[PDB]
């Protein structure tokens, strides 16, 4: 099997990049693809750049050229769920665009015409995420709705808008819905396994830069554990 | 040369689709690609679907698989310039994301990290659009900033925010910045040549329904003239 792993920033992909054996690097359209193996499992790690367009473009190139069997989105996120602390893992049940609005034509808030209102994480991948979490007993996680937009959320007004429209939101970021929508269009299973760098408030610019490395560490540990589980999930393969 | 043409909706691509000789249709990832010739020049017409993610995904597949020499984005738009009536044409000087905001890290409003603040349309393609306009004297057009977001703009608040942050905006729509950013990442020249279906206000939903066909007609006539000029002029090898 081949696992596609996608992160936006260099800092988000660095830990996993260093684990790829027999690594081959391709640079294309602002994207970097690292292909090789982890523990005999074929992996392609994409560093896409930030935001919905970069993530969509990168994901489209990843799927069309490398044909991963599954996609895992790694990286940081801004926490909305009360129970999340900085460094904690967040897992997508589903992903929505918080900044999509075609309600004028009867679509629900966040729904892009032509798409479902939410992009559901693959149930079989989800089971692997749960298994990985069970093997990291020091790790606290929350699973729920992840909301994506092309904005860094750092104001009370920004938070309130998102909570008003998506009351179940557990975290926000800037790529997941683009990765998930792209995967939906290609019919490829995905899950988002990120970790919290900040709580999307006026302190988040500073918190983000301070704790991005921690978030990358936590997210990356989970993703590595999933790769190790996938290695011997022969029914899944 | 090979000319790439991108429209989001069925009605936006239908006029040009019907002019393609020796047409070959490919369906991939929810996109449709029609290739062949229009008046003796190779074209690939992409029906991308609506919104930034679909447009980015589609444009990435278009460029990576078909290698068009230039990209023209056709279709409808919501008018901001006071002189625009339904059916009038807008030509991009440049394109920006109206809904991007990472000002917390020093970027300009609308600027995505890792990108320039605006995506400038190609000078030769703008010239060709202006030549096409001269050959369609009963068409009124404005050249200027086109702003894109994942929302249908139809409220006073929506207009206010966009005008506040991008006061020179001439029109808004939902794909151009995705196309433009993707073309930027691939280093492929682009221009947007759209037409007005509505003026982005409370009347827009009904105006759009009524005037989408007029907007497709007006935009498509310009694009056809541009195809003819590009075949003749050798501006692009
Ligand atoms: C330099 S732009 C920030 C990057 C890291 N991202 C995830 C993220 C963490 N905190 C966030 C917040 N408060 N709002 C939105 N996104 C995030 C998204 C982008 O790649
Ligand atoms: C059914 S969604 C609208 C489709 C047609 N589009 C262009 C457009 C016309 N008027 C617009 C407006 N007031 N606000 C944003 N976009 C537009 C974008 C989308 O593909």
């Amino acid at each position: 099997m081949k696992i596609g792993i996608i992160g936006a920033m260099q800092q988000e992909v660095a830990i996993l990049k260093d684990l790829i054996e027999d690594v081959q690097e391709v640079n294309q359209a602002g994207c970097t693809f690292y292909s090789g193996q982890i523990q005999g499992v074929d992996v392609v790690l994409l560093q896409s750049g930030i935001g919905k367009v970069s993530a969509a473009l990168g994901t489209a190139l990843l799927i069309s050229q490398y044909a991963p069997d599954v996609v895992i989105n790694t990286g940081s996120a801004g926490g909305f769920d009360a129970s999340l602390n900085v460094g904690d893992v967040v897992i997508s049940s589903e992903v929505r665009h918080h900044d999509a609005d075609v309600t004028a034509f009867g679509y629900e808030i966040g729904q892009m015409p032509g798409q479902p209102a939410a992009f559901k994480a693959d149930e079989k991948l989800m089971t692997v995420a749960e298994q990985a979490l069970a093997q990291l007993p020091n790790t606290h996680a929350v699973r729920g709705l992840i909301c994506t937009g092309d904005a860094f959320i750092c104001t009370a007004e920004g938070q309130q808008f998102i909570r008003q429209h998506f009351p179940s939101v557990v975290a926000v970021e800037m790529e997941a819905s683009a990765i998930a929508q792209t995967c939906h269009q290609f019919k490829v299973p995905f899950v988002v396994v990120r970790a919290i760098s900040d709580v999307a408030d006026k302190e988040s610019p500073l918190s983000f830069e301070e704790f991005l490395p921690l978030a990358a560490k936590s997210s990356s540990a989970m993703v590595l554990k999933m790769v190790e589980l996938l290695k011997e999930n022969l029914y899944f393969q």
